[PDB]
């Protein structure tokens, strides 16, 4: 936490001074009063305050996540774009460690996202949309799954033998189901208890 | 940090306070430093590690909960229960939040493990109570739909919940189960026939 300490004739002035040096605005300032001054002709004594910028909402997201990734013994670069008027935060995670959890990225982006959102939203009277992603992983994940869907349809279609995908979170499972929604030769249906729950692709009947 | 033991080489020394500290070979860290001495502790428990992590996350959310964690080693399985007044702030949310915490915690525990550990997170049996009042919900709309002969859309819910519904009317010899909508507005639709 930044906190600059400022000094001046009265608390009132100190504040104004701090606003200038903080380049913030009245509605964006926290401060604590160290000492209100005095004068006495002239036993004068400056007023002193300590002041930061009032903490931002992206501030609170980053903080939460650093706290969590750190708890997870992981190194990650967080950055956020908040669109005030549109009321959405977009938070990108790049970083060497982010790379490790490969398949596991989906659900981990998901959980973390859900949480970051509780956190941001409890500090906010308006509802905020927080999206938590890595270098377009969500999109590029979607493509590759939709591709998986199509390729392994071909396989069933061709080998006549039924194929079970690896386990996946429901969100992804849906991408598959949908990818094959109207395939003339193949059908999909998901099985298993979580988290070993998968889609099965097999040839359509009747 | 650690404690000191002295014997013959390092091995007669290794076997030493392995006894004194009631621990076993797999769980014990070792510092290789007429005499012969070493340093050793009994390494961080998976519970120690689960509690650690959650403790940290709840700290980050400004909540004070009481975690407790039973762990059946032979089964390689760990049950975690949290509670306390502060869990009131999770009222509507509970399930999602419980699931999201569950995932990251499992994530952490298995990192620090060779054999795969199956971990479940739950406040005070909520998990089951919730399954129950949903199955009940399923059956009541089931009742209702064949009574209006029409058809109804339930509220939005996550997939986990949606499965619970589908499951409940899976056999229901008079009415159909269809999921629909777009997250976070995906719902089940029970329809006649």
């Amino acid at each position: 936490m930044d906190m600059v300490t400022v000094t001046a004739k009265t608390v009132e002035e100190a504040v104004t001074k701090a606003l200038i040096e903080l380049q913030t605005t009245s509605d964006k300032l926290t401060y604590e009063i160290v000492e209100k001054g005095s004068a006495g002709f002239i036993g004068s004594k400056p007023a002193i305050i300590r002041a930061k910028r009032k903490e931002t909402l992206q501030d609170k997201a980053i903080e939460f996540l650093e706290q969590v990734f750190d708890a997870m013994n992981m190194a990650v670069d967080i950055s956020v774009e908040y669109n005030e008027t549109e009321k959405e935060m977009n938070v990108n995670l790049k970083g060497d460690d982010m790379g490790i959890l490969i398949g596991k990225r989906g659900q981990t982006l998901d959980s973390l996202q859900y949480l970051v959102s509780l956190v941001v939203n409890k500090s906010s009277s308006d509802y905020i949309r927080v999206k938590l992603d890595t270098e377009n992983y969500r999109e590029r994940r979607k493509e590759t799954l939709e591709t998986l869907a199509k390729n392994i349809a071909y396989k069933v279609k061709r080998t006549k033998r039924s194929v079970s995908l690896e386990p996946m979170n429901p969100y992804e499972r849906r991408i598959i189901h949908a990818a094959l929604q109207n395939d003339k030769y193949v059908v999909t249906r998901s099985d298993g208890e979580e988290p070993f729950r998968h889609v099965i692709i097999s040839l359509k009947r009747e």
